[PDB]
């Protein structure tokens, strides 16, 4: 799906926020503004970027001189809520642009702060215009390289990798001849099903799944593992190329995990929790694309498909 | 262990954090300042935030009426907004669950910012007659030990990581065992059973191969349970000499194995030593998935008596 | 239906009751005054304060300078009372708003006390009307999260659910093919019949309802318990979707436990036992709906249908 | 178990409460005072009530004449408001039949609220000769008692619970195996049955999960029973092996998987452990369990000798 | 041994260059001049930078505001010479081992492809001048912090040191630790120590040298069994100097590969080593060991077990 960018910004600066909005909108991102209708059950912007912030891949903060409540100076609530953005979504993830004429720095951490003049028609300024670029830019070859965090999904996508995938692939590709339930394939594929949504017990899902899909079970021997690896195959649709299947069983951790820690004593689900869960989701999946990509032996033979 | 905690301040808060730090050591905890030797790579007080702050169990922010002003601090233009700027990156590293705030009579902060209370003291040479920061920080040690003791949780990597492998291997495995008659592991029959989780001492070694070389130095003989809470069998690790009456087994989780990779390539710029934040980071990892894994043991019946986690 | 709140007061905050009853109607709730025409076997505000307040999903109390008979001093009458409905309604279904200047303390185990002016024309005072605007708004919120208590109904509700439609869901998606009583069907669909009064019992009204409707019997086998599940199919105007349907039995459990309860020395039903019947209906219904909505399983595919 | 008793008491009512408590251990009684260690996360007296009061089977308060006056306590602005928002407090608490009350003559309570008797006794320093007092004391033991022995019940969510489980599945067991001629569960002939109901010791672990292991341990088979009272047929458990003459059953009832659910929904935060009132509400719904399903048992002819009820 | 440090200047501007030579020897450093005794066959400074100045593990360059003008000498303009050896300087010793320190006054850049040249003031006495003596630590500070995280390039010492462990050294630590008891040609122990034997020099070949030390130590051959690799571990064990602790020995083979190699490379037709062969074949030999010892320290099974010792 494509790229979730949060922008924060004061009431005085709606109006370059939507135009920033708009201009990543239209370089294939998707964009939200800490007033947008998601955020509605937050009171102030205060706690939007210190509850939701870091639930999406980067973040855009945006400063104005006129903007020098909870506090008892505007200044002191503009550098505060700088500070909580920056250090909820880390240095790596968090990009800032202050008008002309306000005073904070340039180089905080290592985040540049680029200055831009303020203007009526946002579509004239070459500063302004640039600068959202060079952010666009640098945030498309983050994405395209794989930069890593250490996220809960990141860790399982990684772990989940090294220790089943990989170890699959070597011990498909370490066989002469393919033989999987008594039946001889001159190739193979390895189908991972990422589910829709952590709305369901993974492990029952994917059991119901292979039930209805009708797939049968192989067992596979590694020198590179003190037991066997255990899989799925379709034997039906499976006429020359091997079709294995195997839903991932750490996204019931994380599943299991994103419910201890939002569910409070109530059935339904924040807008808070429903972004955590889609945000672990999303980099659970590109991780292991990531990682599959960056293989020799997993590149063309494994594939992730939606559930 | 004990429970780490971090102390953030300016260059005259460090006799209020030196005097929050002995009295904290006085109450069993591990407490680091942002002064200390540890964090010398850090060239200011800010990074020492970004980098290594939420790296800690809980942390403490001392506010002191002197950098509430307007001067001069080489980052920002006023020292004001600096320490402002360093309670907010303060707070966001550390959440509103492990940050809490100190500040002194005459500071300009706020006292209910986003759910984290921080109370006034009136400043004075000799802190242990102060009743104001004394139970102040009475209150901080009762609420840390309140939280510790429950088992609060965060999606921090390895707690995720303990909570699947309990939910996914440890719990599977103590069901397969207790829906048995009698206990017939290889061929051989037990009246009980008991399952050692050992967690290694560090992460500087390759998990897969360190467990493998751990189980091929104490000879302990691999096993198969049959289960009807998973499509294929559980395998695990038996010593069977060791194990008269009471069947003894072995595991080393081998999602350490990928929190260990993550953090390598997180952590890991082109050199082959490793900076204190990864090994902080690694520290933080192992500690909380040991704590993650024995709170989830000791809340189930069926695990509580009959899973135990022991060190490398 | 509409939400129930139950609003308390003593004789002389009685055109405050009426205003914030009026301003609740307005905002589309149900509210009904300690003195209404349904509480008259209640002899004095204390008794229908303890028998009936636990009967409605909130409560609002109101404070009065002038009112500081039972007991000795009209002040301890008051916080008596409050006391009383902080008991009755709990933490969470528990407001309260006291006038301009009332000692209450405002942070009383958690639930704030707002003060309002006491005026004449009650359509002039910001503060009341934005109090009781935060009031709606924080009960609209604990709606539309699904908080929940420890009601026999709610237990039932969940119980019901995790046991019986959690478990005709997953056997039902876990089949490559729906196949019903030798019927091949490419869908299905949960219906569940929650009757309209308690007033009958519950086995033999779903007997007699599937006997109206001629509605045949099924048999499902399930890898989640240990014997098959047994439902009821149309057949009939099931085309193409399997339209099952099923009356909870648990209701026939609490439809008794009212009747045990509620001292029946007599043959009609008071008006406690009747609010309490359809407190415990709309909770039950209410339970499950949430329950049903909060899985990608059972979502779309159960319909809670009105007897 | 024995019967909880929660006393409600002020700073300086701890005699009373004490002598009373220690009379109903005399009485054979399990009471529980309100400064208690238990109750430590409860930060005072009013907490107390809100959250465990209505945990307990019955309550009692002691009103003494010190705190009818006008003084400061940090929470009321006067004593006598604070005493008379706990004592309706605790009555909402625990209602008009699980609640009892004791007041000192002075006291300015009534004596008949909303039919509660609050009888008056005289204060003295050697209490074990107060005729007034212990004959309340006594008085209270008697209504207690008799409200035991009696089928007394309420609308909590186990009360209702058994109630339907009972009527639901064990009358129905029950009728189908007493009109049968002769007993015959797969193929085998018995004189007659007994049916044991398995309450699991508590609720830590998932009731399903425990039941089917509990199962396989026992090495127990299932069996199918026709009954004319419902649809579609009973299922239930034999052991086939310890029933020679009578044909045993075993059953765990799964309701209990339902208001464990809604327990672990309501109670728990996001933390791994469990606090004390969420232990609390578990036992008390674990024995309310068990009192009424023997209590429904025990009221019926065709099920008072044939069904038991077993501990895990 | 003390770490390696070349400075670079013009002819005018030496005293700069000395007073940093001396202020680095106090921090506990080796520094050599482009002028030093040791480059004499190297004509001028172009030479000097293009030849040697790779084989150091730090470099820097000084520049003054006296070859800047449009004065006349490889070059039309004493400017083109200045600006040509700074880009040499930089593209030989890259950009993780160069530094730069350009006096006030000068043109150059101050972030010139990730290489930071701060500005310091010309006086006489250059105990006085509190930027330069900043800049100076600022340099030291971070070739320290290089030094001990064990910064790595692709250099053939670092790849064969890297090899080397990876493919023998934890395999054999990895063999050892996965036995209930040693049990080394018979003899039993509670523990072991592998010794790896550093060579003085690269004058002799390796496999002669290390087979006539094994004789002279009178070191026995042992086979050691592991699951890490298709075929045995071949080591050699002291079996008397060795009690309760194995004392295990072992050359690396690589060495003569590295000695080949520049051997191949830098012999053009004499029988002697020139400087630069000799300046190569010590810096490949540090850093093989330094590459060794950071790679051992960062292991858990071979940290205490594995030590590197000299010849
Ligand atoms: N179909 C299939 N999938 C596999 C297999 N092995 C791993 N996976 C998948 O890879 C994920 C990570 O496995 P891990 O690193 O070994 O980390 C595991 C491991 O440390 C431990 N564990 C799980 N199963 C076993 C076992 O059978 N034996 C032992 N000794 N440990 C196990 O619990 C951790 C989490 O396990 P999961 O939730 O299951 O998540 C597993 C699972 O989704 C396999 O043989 N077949
Ligand atoms: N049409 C239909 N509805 C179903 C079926 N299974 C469950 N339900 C519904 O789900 C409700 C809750 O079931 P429970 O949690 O298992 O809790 C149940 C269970 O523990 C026990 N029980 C009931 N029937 C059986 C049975 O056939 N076998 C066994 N071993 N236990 C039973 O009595 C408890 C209360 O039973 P209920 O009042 O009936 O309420 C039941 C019933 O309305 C089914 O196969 N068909
Ligand atoms: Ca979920
Ligand atoms: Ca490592
Ligand atoms: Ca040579």
């Amino acid at each position: 799906m494509r790229t979730r960018i949060f922008i924060g910004s004061s009431k005085e600066g709606l109006k370059e926020a939507n135009y920033v909005k708009s201009r990543l909108e239209k370089a294939n991102f998707e964009v939200f503004i800490w007033n947008d209708d998601i955020f509605k059950p937050n009171k102030n912007t205060l706690e939007t970027l210190l509850n939701v912030a870091s639930l999406f891949d980067f973040g855009i903060m945006i400063a104005t001189k006129d903007d020098f409540d909870i506090f008892e100076t505007v200044r002191d609530n503009v550098v505060f809520e700088f500070g909580l953005f920056l250090g909820r979504l880390g240095e790596n993830r968090a990009f800032a642009l202050q008008e002309n004429g306000a005073k904070l720095p340039s180089d905080l951490l290592g985040i540049t702060i680029p200055k831009f003049e303020k203007t009526d028609d946002y579509f004239s300024n070459y500063n302004l215009n640039t600068e959202i670029d060079n952010i666009i830019k640098i945030i498309n070859e983050k994405i395209s390289l794989g930069e890593l965090g250490l996220l809960p999904s990141t860790v399982l996508a990684i772990g989940y990798y090294e220790n089943f995938v990989s170890t699959v692939c070597d011990a498909l590709h370490s066989l002469p001849t393919i033989k999987l339930n008594g039946i001889e394939y001159k190739d193979f594929v390895f189908n991972i099903i990422i589910p829709n949504d952590l709305d369901a017990d993974i492990k029952r899902r994917a059991q119901i799944y292979f039930k209805k899909m009708d797939i049968h079970e192989v067992k596979i021997d590694t020198n590179g593992r003190s037991f066997p690896l255990y899989l799925q195959i379709d034997e039906e649709n499976s006429g020359d190329v091997a079709v294995l299947y195997d839903m991932p069983t750490t996204l019931g951790g994380i599943d299991k995990a994103i419910e201890m820690y939002m569910k409070k004593g109530h059935i339904g689900k924040t807008s808070q929790q429903q972004l955590l869960e889609e945000r672990e989701l999303r980099n659970f999946k590109t991780t292991l694309i990531n990682l599959i990509n960056n293989n020799s032996f997993t590149k063309t033979f494994v594939k992730v498909i939606e559930e």
